[PDB]
């Protein structure tokens, strides 16, 4: 019912799966039902790129034209004379947001399909990347192209952080970076208390789809595992932030 009219009072639909990792308690709203992922991709393929290569391996150095460049390219567009590291990428990509840093690294691991392919090898047969940016946070409702649940997200972004499909040093980078992005203040962030930190990735697509996918410590015991995401019915609607915060401190009520 909380949850219920947070959707009167935004005029949106919610999906909300959360999984408190210390004692398995959950909490869910339409947690099976399948929204565009946007942005929210990126950490899941980080968390791919990171199993493919070693900690060294990522100072490659990758070199890139205008022509890589897409709509929103904050890190990436200050570094066309010199190229980026796969690290530098990876770190835009993810606190950041870059756009054009995650075409890089799709092409890097084979692209949407081979990211598809290391999903399914990790036990989740719902995300499904398709397209590269910007043109994969373009999904009209019904279609399944670049869309996942937030039971998956939250799921895939578990065994990627906090589980065996990486190894310690590598969920180490992964964390940090997510705990130390630039987008995610008015989200997640504003609904949990002071003290508690936070590992995040925000994503916005058509319909007014709004997600945000994070990691929560408190300060004593296990992580809980959140997904938030929305959409609207009107294909240039706008979204509210404010929305996300709310949900959340619905989730941490119902856990707490």
């Amino acid at each position: 019912d909380d949850f219920a009219k947070l959707e009167e009072q935004f005029d949106a639909k919610l999906g909300i799966f959360a999984l408190d990792t210390g004692t398995n308690r959950t909490v869910a709203y339409r947690p099976d039902e399948r929204f565009a992922f946007a942005s929210t991709i990126k950490a899941l393929t980080v968390g791919v790129l990171l199993q493919q290569k070693s900690i060294e391996d990522l100072n490659q150095r990758i070199t890139y034209t205008r022509d890589d460049l897409v709509n929103y390219n904050p890190i990436t567009e200050k570094h066309v004379d010199t190229g980026m590291t796969l690290k530098e990428l990876a770190d835009a990509s993810l606190r950041y947001s870059d756009n054009a840093a995650q075409n890089l690294i799709l092409k890097q691991i084979g692209g949407p399909e081979s990211l598809k392919k290391e999903l399914r090898k990790i036990g989740d047969e719902v995300t499904n990347p398709e397209r590269f940016e910007p043109e994969l946070n373009e999904v009209n409702p019904g279609e399944t192209q670049d869309t996942s649940t937030a039971r998956a997200l939250v799921t895939s972004l578990r065994a990627f952080a906090l589980e065996d499909k990486l190894p310690s040093e590598k969920r180490e980078l992964l964390i940090d970076w997510m705990k130390r992005n630039t987008t995610g203040d008015a989200l997640i962030r504003a609904g949990v208390p002071d003290g508690w930190e936070v590992a995040d990735k925000t994503g916005a697509a058509s319909y007014g789809t709004r997600n945000d996918i994070a990691i929560i410590w408190p300060p004593k015991g296990d992580p809980v595992v959140l997904a938030v995401l929305s959409s609207r019915d009107k294909k240039d609607a706008k979204y509210d932030d404010k929305l996300i915060a709310e949900a959340t401190k619905v989730v941490m009520k119902a856990l707490n």
